DNA sequence: TGCATCCGTGAGTCGGGTAATAACGGCCTGTACGCGTCCGTTTCCGGCACCCCAAATGAACCGTCCCTGGCTCCAAGGTGAACTCTGGGCGACGAGTGTT
């Protein structure tokens, strides 16, 4: 499923969509410290991905 | 009346082919073959009596497969504002450090 099927906000999608995640399954394959990294990643975003 | 004297059957199994004599004219014919000629056949040149036969030459011609006309009623391009990062800009604070 694509991260944009879940109907999210701003800021996630627009962190995502320049660096070539397109679903949710590299997303799960990721664990939430490695998709924290990201410099300027919205803590928002990471309360709607947990 | 023996008695020698023939005399009549064996005896199995799956490389070829090796020769003589006096005979000689002359006539007949006979069946097969070789000549010259004539007639039925048959096969075409061009003619009709016409058989007409026909693809090609005028129509419509009407439905239909293309043009032009106007009309929408809407969903895409144009017009807003914010905001959550996104990024840079500002500023202060602290020990490892150039020096005699």
């Amino acid at each position: 499923l694509p991260i944009d099927d879940l109907d999210l906000t701003v800021r996630s999608y627009n962190c995502l969509k320049r660096e070539g995640v397109h679903t949710v399954g590299e997303l799960v394959a990721r664990t939430e410290s490695d998709l924290l990294d990201i410099r300027n990643f919205g803590q928002k975003s990471i309360d709607e991905v947990k």
